[PDB]
């Protein structure tokens, strides 16, 4: 089985919209989305389809840009740092499950550098 995907809404959790969260969606996520290396990260890891049956035996806090996009569109986050933490979880998961120099890791590392450049300055 794949596990249930991470939540993209939670009525118990307070919502917020900030200039910085708007920028993470309009500029950061939407630019990374178009990168040629973004496709493995645009949805939860489908362990069944991809025949990685040990993925969720290893990765206990999964995250992906499809989930982040939905969360941003939902105003699920309280602040930009919560969203940035999801991006970092997504990258770290890929480095945990895979090995240095792997093709998928080279893709994550290219996205991560672009992500870091984009968040170097956020709006006020
Ligand atoms: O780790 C991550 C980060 C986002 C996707 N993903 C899982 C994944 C997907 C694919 Cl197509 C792989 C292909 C070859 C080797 N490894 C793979 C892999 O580990």
């Amino acid at each position: 089985m794949n596990p249930p995907p991470p939540e993209t809404s939670n009525p118990n959790k307070p919502k917020r919209q900030t200039n910085q969260l708007q920028y993470l969606l309009r500029v950061v996520l939407k630019t990374l989305w178009k990168h040629q290396f973004a496709w493995p990260f645009q949805q939860p890891v489908d362990a069944v389809k991809l025949n990685l049956p040990d993925y969720y035996k290893i990765i206990k806090t999964p995250m992906d840009m499809g989930t982040i996009k939905k969360r941003l569109e939902n105003n699920y986050y309280w602040n930009a740092q919560e969203c940035i933490q999801d991006f970092n979880t997504m990258f770290t998961n890929c480095y945990i499950y895979n090995k240095p120099g792997d093709d998928i890791v080279l893709m994550a590392e290219a996205l991560e550098k672009l992500f870091l450049q984009k968040i170097n300055e956020l709006p006020t």
